[PDB]
């Protein structure tokens, strides 16, 4: 989002974020932001939009609520799209932003049905930010990796199951084939140590001794699954992520560009 | 509506109405501004909307939505102020009309949660015309006639 806010040398905008979301995540950007000099402002956005905005013209006075519309101007929204949806249309009809504004949404879940809704009800130029999943053209070719056979109810991207799968559904598919290919692997090079009954509320109790190794090897495989590549750095933590960037002024959304924590922004 | 057409000075616009409304209460309307020289569309609009645009998109190539795009500028909407409210919402969120827009509801029967609602939906200039009933001020008299 900073890297984002950086290319369009914004100055002055408002974070908007939903009741459940963890400003922890942004308290580094909320710093870079002030160490730039930058206005930035905060609001939480209740559940329910309709009596917040409503509340919200009878509570401010005038000259606060011009305050208020320039500020929307530039903002952007961390919050699920479903909020969303409901924020931009109650802002929009009423009045509160203009065809000059420019609002970035930034969430890794967004689907493909999110994302063209959000466009049909903003009416300034509009930014959406979520994460890609490298996939194979020639949709045939979507199900299968290698001789794997995928269901078609999770590759199918006209299926309604694969547009309203969550993020986490995709890591899951790709968690049990990286255990399994863990597994194979152990088996194979007949290195296999069995499972143990463990118990957990005996300060006595012993942990599974076949644990290290089979760490070690999940932790050493990779496969390649709806995500894309899944695998693991030495740190333990999966280092592939991919970000794609749309855009539509108004007047019909496309690709902007791309950003990955490695190669860092690729086009404007 | 011809009055009204004259005071903004319109030139060119399209008018809008919907499949039950009868073209022959618009018949003086068409006369005069053939009569000045204006350019007028005219045409009905579907009861359901969504298919009629997304229709629209497939059917019609680009350069003819550009043309259709300019005409929509200026347009009349003669029907239900149901049709019309789905109407505006889906134009605009197809962005087949901008902020320069300027459309005019005309109906006897609009009422005051119509119009309420058509405004919220609209993006541009909106007139809406509608007939209204001389009824009295200190709102315990209204439910009074001597
Ligand atoms: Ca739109
Ligand atoms: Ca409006």
């Amino acid at each position: 989002i900073l890297r984002v806010v950086t290319e369009y040398a914004w100055q002055k905008f408002i974070i908007f974020y939903d009741s459940e979301y963890d400003i922890r995540g942004i308290q580094e950007f909320l710093d870079k932001v002030s160490q730039q000099g930058m206005d930035v402002a905060l609001q939480k956005v209740e559940n329910n939009i309709n009596k917040m905005i409503t509340t919200l013209f009878d509570t401010m006075r005038i000259e606060e609520l011009n305050r208020y519309r320039d500020t929307l101007r530039r903002a952007i929204l961390v919050m699920n799209p479903a909020t969303a949806k409901s924020f931009i249309t109650e802002v929009v009809e009423t009045n509160l932003v203009a065809f000059d504004c420019h609002w970035i949404i930034i969430n890794e879940e967004i689907n493909d049905v999110d994302v063209q809704e959000l466009v049909r009800r903003s009416i300034g130029r509009l930014t959406i930010i979520r994460q890609t999943f490298p996939v194979p053209q020639n949709i045939s070719q979507r199900c299968f990796r290698g001789n794997h056979r995928i269901s078609s109810t999770l590759c199918d991207p006209k299926d309604p199951f694969a547009q309203n799968m969550e993020i986490s559904n995709l890591y899951i598919y790709d968690t049990v084939l990286l255990l399994a290919n863990a597994f194979h692997k152990k088996l194979e090079d007949r290195k296999w140590h069995s499972m143990a009954s463990l118990s957990c509320i005996r300060k006595n109790s012993k942990p599974w001794q076949g644990g290290r190794s089979m760490l070690e090897t999940i932790k050493k495989g990779g496969v390649s699954g709806l995500t894309g590549e899944l695998e693991f750095g030495e740190n333990g933590g999966n280092p592939n992520v991919h970000f794609e960037i749309l855009g539509t002024n108004y007047g019909g959304v496309r690709k902007l560009g791309c950003w990955n924590p490695v190669t860092g922004l690729n086009g404007s």
